[PDB]
């Protein structure tokens, strides 16, 4: 499957996971999280030739008209499949909250 | 929404339901679909800026973080929202099929 296992493990040019660490401070500005620092938030990258992980059938019919006719520019797209949640410590004063976010963390692609 | 009433009547630059006609025979080699000759597949094109139907938390994040970062080009992608069947009719042999496939027409995108 396109998930981190696999993707991770092999130099994937097709869409596949790719890693992608987010400072919440330094690049999202959520300075009121304390822990972590940061997370994996991973990202969709990757071009969607014929039946690379085709979401429904128009997912197939499209990925087969764009290798037929690429100036189109009518591809599926590598967006992401399985996502998991993510849990943070920040403070609203000088009270701790902990809080599980759901869909964080990108863990599988596929071609829609 | 980003669906075919609020994309065909306007002209939307970002994120949107772009119309597309396929013809079975011409475009996939489908010789033996008889009814109908081709139909709007449609497909989902266009730019996916900060909040713009944003599928999940990771998209809302990545769509800022994309903001932010335009080099790194980890963008949220335009893809199918809602779908619709198509129902055709092809031979096999001299043998009438009248067969419904899921998921053929786009109706709507989001950014995920």
């Amino acid at each position: 499957a396109l998930d981190t296992n696999y993707c991770f493990r092999n130099l994937e040019e097709n869409c596949c996971v790719r890693p992608l660490y987010i400072d919440f401070r330094q690049d999202l500005g959520w300075k009121w999280v304390h822990e972590p620092k940061g997370y994996y938030a991973n990202f969709c990258s990757g071009p969607c030739p014929y039946l690379r992980s085709a979401d429904t059938t128009h997912s197939t019919v499209l990925g087969l008209y764009n290798t037929l006719n690429p100036e189109a520019s009518a591809s599926p797209c590598c967006v992401p499949q399985d996502l998991e949640p993510l849990t943070i410590l920040y403070y609203v004063g000088r009270t701790p909250k902990v809080e599980q976010l759901s869909n964080m963390v990108v863990k599988s692609c596929k071609c829609s």
